[PDB]
């Protein structure tokens, strides 16, 4: 399928198995979000170049960019104020909080070794706890207003608006919760209030909600 939002910009992404929606792929969803959050017109084309290239790919004019980070930087650079909002996070830590969660999930979820399962699980939980800490800690602009504040009020990594950091992390975190809950009866623990609210908040945000693959597609990818 194809989706026209409102050309110059064309993002190629994986299609779902039945071909009717977008397929599972957190980097695809990441750039899908970035483009929506820019509010720039664009075409999304699902699919069911250069050696070992993989989706997502962005066509601009006739130019092709095939690497996710490259694509992202390009969009943040060439689509700027006043016509489009900058999506760079304000705070360095927004860019690193949660950065090991997804790779510790994969190590855990793929693990063939019974004796290492609990261990790999605790490593995943520990990274989630660190993300949770950052999410609960008042940011600079928050302390400006309330120097008393002990617990952050904000919705997302860097504040109350989605940034590039959220576009990267949310699709990955969504996968973690979705797979762990269905396959291991292990949703992200309720004790991690910051992480849970963050996921709840993202779901109420149209750019995230409507870029998510159907859960069935995520599940199929993990068996």
């Amino acid at each position: 399928l194809e989706v026209l939002f409102q050309t110059k910009l064309q993002l190629f992404v994986k299609a779902s198995e039945d071909g009717e929606s977008v397929g599972h792929c957190p980097s695809c969803q990441r750039l899908f979000m970035v483009l929506l959050l820019k509010g720039v017109p664009f075409t999304l084309t699902t699919v069911d170049f250069a050696p070992g290239s993989q989706l997502p790919i962005l066509l601009y004019d006739s130019d092709a960019k095939t690497d996710t980070l490259q694509i992202e930087d390009f969009l943040e650079e060439t689509l700027g104020p006043p016509d489009f909002p900058s999506l760079a996070p304000r705070y360095r830590e927004s860019n690193t909080a949660g950065n090991d969660v997804f790779h510790k999930f994969s190590a855990f979820i793929k693990n063939p070794v019974p004796a290492q399962d609990e261990a790999l699980y605790q490593q995943l939980l520990r990274a989630l706890a660190r993300l949770d800490s950052y999410l609960r800690a008042p940011l600079e602009h928050e302390l400006a207003g309330e120097p008393q504040l002990r617990e952050s009020r904000r919705r997302f990594l860097d504040g109350d608006r989605l940034t590039l950091a959220d576009c990267s992390l949310l699709p990955k975190l969504h996968i973690v919760d979705t797979v762990c809950a269905h396959f291991r009866q292990a949703p992200i623990p309720a004790e991690l209030r910051g992480v849970r609210r963050y996921l709840d908040s993202a779901m109420q945000e149209k750019e995230f909600k409507y870029t998510c693959p159907h859960s069935a597609e995520i599940l199929a990818a993990y068996r």
